[PDB]
């Protein structure tokens, strides 16, 4: 029943351009990490860029830890999709509204952003233009329902799709399985159609 806020987080992909002044240890940390697909995945690992993924995995993991603390919702539902855009790697973070009133969201997000800078970037802010941004109505903070996910996130394919994470049960297999995403999209649109059909009838 509750909606979701959306935070878009840009992820650096060019060290000198995106992250001027970053530490050597940060560079080594990125280099060291390797990721593998789960056995049930049908994705092509070749199309997935490991270094940006390392940064993204931590950013989402840390954002969520902070969110749980400010929200006081330990079990908050989330869906995060990491994507390769035309200009930037970026992350769509959808998190439920519970525990955070809209009036105070800017202050909380701001606190979270500082924590990410400390933890991920080791005190050096990324040189990305509007890097941590809540989706707004023009206006106030946008809230969207669960339908946003089948409509705008699930349809993505490689290489635009890089990775995804969730705690929402209906999407757990969808995250890294293209065949499953495809099925879910079709299923959602089917429901929508059936609903309109009913409406015309009656
Ligand atoms: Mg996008």
């Amino acid at each position: 029943m509750p909606g979701f806020y959306e935070i878009v987080i840009k992820v650096p992909s060019d060290l000198d351009e995106h992250l001027p002044g970053i530490s050597d240890s940060f560079v080594n940390w990125v280099a060291e990490k390797e990721w593998e697909l789960p056995p049930d995945s049908d994705m092509d690992l070749n199309l997935i860029e490991q270094a940006p993924l390392t940064v993204a995995e931590k950013l989402q993991r840390d954002f969520l830890t902070e969110w749980r603390r400010v929200s006081k919702a330990p079990e908050a539902l989330f869906f995060v999709q990491f994507e390769k855009g035309e200009s930037y790697f970026h992350m769509h973070v959808l998190v439920e509204t519970t525990g955070v009133k809209s009036m105070v969201l800017g202050r909380f997000l701001s606190q979270i952003r500082e924590k990410l800078i400390q933890r991920i970037y080791r005190g050096i802010e990324p040189t990305l233009p509007n890097w941590f941004a809540v989706t707004k109505t023009r206006g106030g903070n946008k809230v969207v329902d669960e339908s946003y996910i089948p409509n705008y996130l699930l349809p993505k394919t490689q290489p635009e799709l890089q990775w995804a994470w969730t705690n929402m049960e209906q999407y757990l297999s969808a995250c890294l399985n293209l065949t499953e995403r495809k099925r879910l999209v079709a299923q959602h649109l089917t429901h929508v159609s059936q609903t309109q059909e009913q409406n015309k009838e009656n």
